């Protein structure tokens, strides 16, 4: 299961599926094909027993309220980006969201964002054992699609059409 696909979905992207205990992998969140996308919510789901969260670019712990690395979406100055996290890093949970509130202005553009990296976060191996990160729901997301909600430049949810492709095993037993 590979990409350069027609379907719209959102997903995770690791730079490695196997690493030694200390190793930090990147976890990269990102979407294909979103029609006029203009934010996310996720909540991401780790074993923090065997994985933690950290900055993916210098290597420091995640905190409750980290914010993830930015991606090539949902920068734009002019848009006014919003950026927030709200984690349980002791029950290895992640709830991350990015949205722009100049929408008319964005609008205004004609040039939607559609495709393309949203967030980075960072995972140190603590075990090398099989483990997996998945995009869940959450108690808090009640309309979360298996753990994701996306927004159209209306500042309307986008409620079906798109696919969620969790990441594949990190560190597999082979």
């Amino acid at each position: 299961n590979l990409d350069m696909i027609k379907a719209s979905y959102i997903t995770m992207g690791y730079d490695k599926n196997a690493a030694e205990v200390g190793e930090i992998i990147k976890a990269t969140v990102k979407i294909n094909k979103i029609t006029n996308f203009s934010g996310y919510q996720v909540n991401i789901k780790y074993d923090p027993t065997v994985l933690q969260a950290v900055n993916p670019k210098t290597g420091v712990a995640y905190t409750n309220s980290s914010l993830p690395t930015s991606g090539e979406l949902l920068v734009s100055e002019d848009y006014g980006p919003i950026v927030q996290g709200v984690h349980k890093i002791s029950e290895g949970i992640l709830n991350l969201s990015r949205s722009y509130t100049a929408l008319e202005v964005y609008r205004a553009s004609e040039s939607p964002e559609e495709t393309g990296t949203l967030a980075v976060v960072g995972f140190k191996v603590l075990q090398k054992k099989a483990t997996t990160v998945v995009f869940e729901d959450s108690e808090t997301m009640p309309n979360g699609i298996t753990g994701t909600t996306l927004f159209n430049w209306y500042g309307n949810r986008i409620q079906s059409g798109y696919f969620v492709i969790q990441p594949g095993e990190i560190n597999s037993a082979p």
